């Protein structure tokens, strides 16, 4: 059913040399975890990434990307650091905010994980709009081809395509999971901070690739809102589902990212109340139809506590929405709360629906597979 993936003030990681990472949690533990991202492989293996915010919950702090791996259905976890920050700034060096994909890349089952990287910036990324792109920023990609046991950097052209665009100060994945399309294409939802001269500070889009090495940006942009977002594939559309204060937003592109229009079955269907929150949106088959499963916070206190992280089903045909399970029916820690990531898989005849989420500085896991008949029937 819950397991603890990463325990606030309860984990000890080691660095590249094998020396302990002394955090600010009791006993020198990692203080806080945020921003979970998960996938399930063809082997049934569960891999969960999260920020290991060793000293504090702040975004502007010393952060590595942790990875937890479970081969027993989420009962127990082997943990390590998958991506280390550059160790320039003991206060501020960070790799953060993962987005992951499990994919068959030219036959090879691969886990991709993409994180933003900063070193000396002491402010949030929206503060740095003078350069194309910001010199402190990068966006790095790591892969595993051994079922999540080891990760290695992927050399990409992502920094170059941002520079060539000329109107982007920084870019980040949409947070949680990206996707592999029916044709094989790899797609990461993205968020971007535009250069100062652009009237809109934030936009949403995606990057795409065939091999995981060479990526492309489409020519268009979607409106940013609170910019964290996921994409689903539905007929010859890509459909996003975007954080926004109040009602979540959803747009579709029928021309592979040149133009976006509102997608009625999801647009303004879930309310996250003041400030908004990241949410996870995926598809689940039901016969030759699809249902969208979505997780985000009800936010009953209308603030940064982001209470009641809940699973919804969206009927992609009728536009009906319903609450499936309030799986974290608790007031969150306003230092950083509310985020989640879903993962659905059918391996042979075994269908699984898993979630990970933020829980008072820890990351928890639940097996939500018992809900699948209810979700699938929502067509």
């Amino acid at each position: 059913e819950k397991s603890v993936v990463f325990k606030a003030e309860g984990e000890h990681f080691t660095d590249q040399k094998g020396n302990t990472i002394v955090g600010s949690g009791s006993g020198g533990t990692t203080k806080y975890f945020r921003i979970p991202a998960m996938c399930t492989t063809s082997k049934g293996t569960i891999v969960v990434f999260a920020d290991a915010r060793h000293n504090t919950a702040s975004d502007q702090s010393f952060i590595d990307t942790a990875a937890a791996r479970s081969t027993d259905g989420g009962k127990t976890w082997n943990k390590k650091i998958a991506i280390y920050n550059d160790r320039v700034n003991s206060k501020l060096s960070r790799v953060m905010s993962p987005t992951c994909i499990v994919a068959n890349i030219q036959g090879r089952e691969t886990i991709l994980v993409m994180v933003g990287k900063w070193n000396n910036n002491d402010k949030t990324w929206g503060a740095y709009r003078d350069k194309a792109p910001d010199t402190d920023w990068d966006l790095v990609l790591y892969k595993s081809t051994d079922d999540g046991v080891t990760f290695s950097k992927v050399e990409t052209n992502i920094h170059d395509i941002v520079t060539k665009n000329g109107t982007i100060s920084a870019m980040l994945g949409g947070v949680g999971s990206g996707l592999q399309l029916n044709d094989g294409k790899l797609v990461f939802p993205v968020q971007m901070v535009r250069t100062k001269n652009i009237t809109t500070v934030l936009n949403t889009s995606f990057i795409y690739s065939t091999d995981g090495i060479t990526w492309s940006l489409p020519s268009g942009y979607c409106e940013g809102f609170g910019s964290e977002n996921n994409i689903i594939e539905f007929n010859a559309s890509l459909v996003n589902n975007i954080r926004n204060s109040g009602l979540r937003r959803s747009f579709e592109t029928k021309d592979f990212g040149k133009t976006w229009t509102e997608f009625p079955p999801m647009d303004k269907k879930v309310d996250n109340r003041n400030h908004g929150v990241q949410g996870s949106t995926i598809t689940i088959p039901s016969g030759n139809k699809l249902v969208a499963a979505h997780s985000s916070a009800q936010n009953k206190n209308n603030d940064y506590t982001r209470s009641d992280i809940s699973l919804y089903a969206h009927n992609l045909y009728s536009g009906e929405v319903k609450l499936i399970d309030d799986f974290y029916p608790k007031v969150g820690n306003a230092s950083g709360a509310g985020y989640s990531c879903l993962s659905y898989r059918k391996n042979v005849d075994k269908e699984t629906l898993y979630v990970v989420y933020e829980a008072n500085g820890s990351i928890e896991f639940q097996d939500l597979s018992r809900h699948l008949p209810v979700i699938k029937s929502y067509n």
